[PDB]
């Protein structure tokens, strides 16, 4: 009901609408849903900064633990002074609803 599940298998809650936050800037200074917390995702490989959509963070591929759908990435901060130190960037179209 606040629940966002893997679209492919519909078994797993991946996150909730409660966890949604926005790193995008609201002044003169979408497709990716960023959430503080998520569940039921397996991380693949190791963090990389190449082409990172969120400068300062590295990414690790995250897939649904049940059906292996590529749902998004775990983003991890490269510096200790950043907040959050970690979040999830989730492909909206890989989630239901
Ligand atoms: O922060 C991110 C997550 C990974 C994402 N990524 C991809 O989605 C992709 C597809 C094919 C070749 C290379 C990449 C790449 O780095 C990307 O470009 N930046
Ligand atoms: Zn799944």
């Amino acid at each position: 009901p606040t629940s966002l599940c893997c679209k492919q298998c519909q078994e797993t809650e991946i996150t909730t609408k409660n966890e949604i936050f926005s790193l995008s800037l609201c002044g003169p200074m979408h497709e990716t849903l960023t959430v503080y917390k998520a569940s039921n995702l397996n991380l693949i490989g190791r963090p990389s900064t190449v082409h990172s959509w969120f400068p300062g963070y590295a990414w690790t591929i995250a897939q649904c633990k049940i059906c292996a759908s590529h749902i998004g990435w775990k983003f991890t901060a490269t510096k200790k002074d950043m907040s959050p130190q970690k979040f999830w960037g989730l492909t909206r179209s890989a989630l239901l609803p």
